[PDB]
C-alpha cells in the first residue's frame, strides 16, 4: 500500500497520494481506474486516480471528458468525493463534487447552477491563498460544481460543467489534469472506489469520402469498378490523399477495402505526413478495417492512405474512408 | 460492439478484433484490460487487450512482463484462452496457452517443459506457411508453451516463457505485442475477460533498493552545500543547485524515492533528470522530513547520469535532501 506521497501511472491511469504533516493515510492500487483509500487523523489528503497532461492544451483541444465511476464512501468528517484538477495560465484548482462528508462545500454564493447527470450543481469561484500547489506555494482561484444532493456513482460530463463554468466567466487555462478523487480534510475516512472510467473523445457525425474523388499520386493509381467502384493501389508510392478538417482532436479512421487476392494487403494512413497506423485487407472480400484513438488535433491536415511495403504479389482496393 | 476488424486503445489497453471471412464475431470492450467476446462458425477469429510495443526493444529492454487473469471461457470447437504477441527480426506468432476448447494445441513434439505459476507446460516451436502477419502473408515461426491442462484465472509469468524458449534456442526479436487473447478457429463460442492486468517491471527475484545518500553525490552549483540538521544531507539553495551522480541502471524501469523536507513552510520542488532529460519533480511541502516518490519511470538500462536540481526557487525556501533510493 502506499503511505507516503507519490505520483505515478498504475494501469493506465494517473495516480497520486498526496497529504501534508500529521495523521496518516493508506492508498491501495487496483486495476483500470480503482484504488482504495484509508485515513486518520488528518490535516489535508488527497487520493486520485485519472489523467494527467502536458500543460499544453485546453480541454476544447483535448477533446470531450467524462467519467464514469462508483465508489463505497465512508467519510467521518469533512471529505469530498468529487472530480479535481488543474488549469495553468490560469492557475485554477477545480472540482466537481459529488459527494461530501460533513460539511458541504465551498461556502460562499453561488454563481450559477447546471443540470447535468440527473442531478443539479451549484457552480462556485473561491480564492486560496498561500496555498500548496502544482506551482510551490501560491494564490490562486478554485472553480466548484457541487451537487445539490449527495451521489456515490453515475457519470459526470466534465466538460459540460467546464463550459458552464466558462460561461459564467471562470477563465480556464490549459490542462494539467482531471482525476476522480477523495479528499479528506482534519477527518479520518475511507473509500472504496470499485469503477473508475475517463473517457476523453467520446461522443457529444461520421464524414464519408470515396476513394475515388480524392487526388491521385504515384506512378499507378487507378479508378476500378469491380469489386466496387473505388481505387486501385498497385505500386510502392501509389496513394490517395485529401485535406480535411478536423474539428475535434480525436477520431477513428474506418477503410473499405479489399485484396484483389488471398494475399495480405496493407495500407498505412498518414495524417500531416505522420504515419498513423496501418489498415490490413487479409481478403479479396470487401471489408471495413477501422484504426480508431488517433490524437491528431484540431486543424486542417493532410490525410494520406498509401501503399508502401508492395513486392508485387497483391494490390490493395479502396473503396471509401470514414472518418468519425 | 466491435464486429469488424480493428484496432484500438481502450482505457490504456491496445485491443484488437481479426478475423478471416466467414462467419461472425462480436467484442465488448469494459474498464482496464477487460472485454467480453462472442463468434459462430468463423473460420479464425481473435480477440485481445495488452500492450503494443514499437518494434525496437527485445523483453529484456522492456522488463519484466505478468498477467494476471480471469475469464468465464465457453468455447464450441477449437479455441485457446492464451496470452498473445509478436515478435520482429525475427519474425515469430507466439502463445502461452492456459485453456482451450476441443483440441489442446500444438502438435508435434515438445522441446522441453516448464513448471511455473502452479503449472506444467509444455514447449513447442511449430512454423506457418503464407499465412497472415503482421508483416503480411508471410512463413513463420511458432513459439508455444501450453499448459498440461486447462485453468481460465491466474497469473502467467511471461518473461519466465520467454527465457526458457530463448534457453531452448527459440530466439526472440524485438517486441511487437503482448496480450491476452481468446482465439477461435472453425468454431463457435463466448467467453467474458472479466480480469487482465498486464503489468511491466513488477518485481523479479529479489531485486534490491539502492539507496545513495545526498552527501555522497557529486555537488553543483553556486551554494549546494552538506547540513546535518534535519538530517545529514545536503541543501539546494539558488536555482542550478545540485547533487548528481552516475547510476548503473540493470533494468529499465524504477521508482525513485527522494527523503528531503522544506526549510520553512513554503513547497519545495526539486527536479528529477535522467540522462539529460526531465523526468519529473519532487514536492515537499513542509519544514517535517518526507519520502517523495516518482514511479513508473522507463529510463532504459545503462549508465546514466541522476540529477535532482532546483530550477524553481525564488528567495522563499530551500530544498534539503537526505537520500536518493531506486528500487
Ligand atoms: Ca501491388
Ligand atoms: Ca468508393
Ligand atoms: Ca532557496
Ligand atoms: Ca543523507
Amino acid at each position: 500500500a502506499i503511505t507516503s506521497n507519490e505520483i505515478g501511472t498504475h494501469d493506465g491511469y494517473d495516480y497520486e497520494f498526496w497529504k501534508d504533516s500529521g495523521g496518516s493515510g493508506s492508498m491501495t492500487l487496483n486495476s483500470g481506474g480503482t484504488f482504495s483509500a484509508q485515513w486518520s487523523n488528518v490535516n489535508n489528503i488527497l487520493f486520485r486516480k485519472g489523467k494527467k497532461f502536458d500543460e499544453t492544451q485546453t480541454h476544447q483541444q483535448i477533446g470531450n471528458m467524462s467519467i464514469n465511476y462508483g465508489a463505497t464512501y465512508n467519510p467521518n468528517g469533512n471529505s469530498y468525493l468529487t472530480v479535481y484538477g488543474w488549469t495553468v495560465d490560469p492557475l485554477v484548482e477545480f472540482y466537481i463534487v459529488d459527494s461530501w462528508g460533513t460539511w458541504r462545500p465551498p461556502g460562499g454564493t453561488p454563481k450559477g447552477t447546471i443540470n447535468v447527470d440527473g442531478g443539479t450543481y451549484q457552480i462556485y469561484e473561491t480564492t486560496r491563498y498561500n496555498q500548496p500547489s502544482i506551482k510551490g506555494t501560491a494564490t490562486f482561484q478554485q472553480y466548484w460544481s457541487v451537487r445539490t444532493s449527495k451521489r456515490t456513482s453515475g457519470t459526470i460530463s466534465v466538460s459540460e460543467h467546464f463550459r458552464a463554468w466558462e460561461s459564467l466567466g471562470m477563465n480556464m487555462g490549459n490542462m494539467y489534469e482531471v482525476a476522480l478523487t477523495v479528499e479528506g480534510y482534519q477527518s479520518s475516512g475511507s473509500a472504496n472506489v470499485y469503477s473508475n472510467t475517463l473517457t476523453i473523445g467520446g461522443q457529444s457525425q461520421a464524414t464519408r469520402v470515396e476513394a475515388e474523388s480524392m487526388t491521385k499520386g504515384g506512378p499507378y493509381t487507378s479508378n476500378i469498378t469491380s469489386p466496387f467502384n473505388g481505387v486501385a493501389l498497385y505500386a510502392n508510392g501509389d496513394n490517395v490523399s485529401f485535406n480535411h478538417s478536423f474539428t475535434k482532436a480525436n477520431s477513428s479512421f474506418s477503410l473499405r477495402g479489399a485484396s484483389n487476392n488471398s494475399n495480405m494487403a496493407r495500407v498505412d494512413l498518414r495524417i500531416g505526413g505522420q504515419n498513423r497506423g496501418t489498415f490490413y485487407f487479409g481478403d479479396q472480400y470487401p471489408a471495413v478495417y477501422t484504426i480508431n484513438n488517433i490524437n491528431h488535433g484540431i486543424g486542417n491536415q493532410l490525410v494520406e492512405l498509401i501503399v508502401t511495403a508492395d513486392d508485387g504479389t497483391w494490390d490493395a482496393y479502396l473503396d471509401y474512408l470514414e472518418i468519425r
